[PDB]
């Protein structure tokens, strides 16, 4: 009957689905993950998800584990026809793309210069710090004339997309120097369901984490 | 009426599209970018795609250049309820599972490994090729006991992940030596309608720029 998300609630990923859910007013079964001890490394863990990651959703016989399939799936079997993800093909595609750059670009680009920073005391480095510069700046272009980031609806891509860009608040990136970012970031705080609890509560356990780090 | 591809034939991501299209039989207007002497990189081409890369799908007023966003639109588009991206939502989030498998992680690693031996002249990082090794082992543990990658039938995955893992072969990555990914790619060239044409042809001028380079 009950669907079990395995998460902690730091994780950008974890919190696009925290957010997803709340959108959706589903009541996932929430299973706190003992990362910082290595509990995804253990057998009964590399069972559900061998790649020992987080998310990880469980619903019966079907584990999946990456957030930006976790939420379309959501979607796609509790809200079929949601505006969340809708189902028109040039509306979807928008949404699919908005995720894709989110995963590849955006958030690989912010890990890229920051975790090793942050777990490889690593400097800063300039160059990748500019390549963020530029993934922010595609975003804010996407953002010219819109008020959401894929379509004139809140959307999966927009809780992906900030659950990553609110992450770089642990950062020196100043991304709201970016005002169609700046603009955009205020309007999903304001329009997600739950966003204070889906994705601050953790964002700042996150921001926990990174000062002891630190 | 018709929709245009822009593309080279080296790029895995535009082979992707490529597999997608001759699964489909569709017949996309193909246009040649030169990104050998930088034509993404001119305002026509940034008007169509700003984050300068191929491929871009151009369907008159929609521009989208994931190519993993892009293969699941065809589908969606020309030919709804297709194996190749099936609607059932479980059978769907296993499909969109391995695409971001394939973007964040597999072809990532590969990505974050070679490209700088060849593009950089920088040496072979062990530790980099490890990387690409587990994202293998992960690979063949998902093909354990299966024919495809993402359920019993050929998918858009298996397409975005040939593509992908073929480029290995101009590497030193000894991919074949995972028996189940081993299996599973011979299947998949002898499946993929338009294989030859859509991936190993492109495939070879990948192969003859990395030599170029080398």
């Amino acid at each position: 009957m009950t669907i079990d998300l395995y998460y902690v609630p730091g994780s950008a990923p974890c919190r696009a689905v925290l957010l997803t859910a709340k959108a959706l007013n589903l009541n996932l079964n929430l299973k706190l993950v003992d990362l910082h001890h290595g509990e995804q490394l253990k057998p009964e863990y590399l069972k559900l998800n061998p790649q020992h990651t987080v998310p990880t959703l469980v619903d019966d016989g079907l584990s999946i584990w990456e957030s930006r399939a976790i939420i379309t799936y959501l979607v796609n079997k509790y809200a079929k026809g949601s505006s969340l993800y809708p189902e028109d093909p040039k509306a979807r595609a928008l949404v699919d793309q908005r995720l894709y750059f989110d995963i590849g670009t955006l958030y690989q680009r912010f890990s890229d210069y920051f975790y090793p920073q942050v777990f490889a005391g690593a400097p800063a480095d300039k160059a990748k710090n500019e390549k963020v510069q530029e993934a922010l700046q595609l975003l804010d272009k996407f953002l010219e004339g819109q008020k959401y980031v894929a379509g004139p609806n809140l959307t999966v891509a927009d809780l992906s997309l900030i659950a990553s860009v609110s992450s770089l608040e642990a950062s020196d990136i100043d991304f709201k120097k970016y005002a169609n970012v700046k603009r955009w970031y205020e309007t999903v705080k304001s329009t997600a369901p739950g966003y204070q609890e889906a994705n601050e509560k953790g964002l700042e356990a996150f921001k926990g984490l990174v000062n002891s780090m630190l």
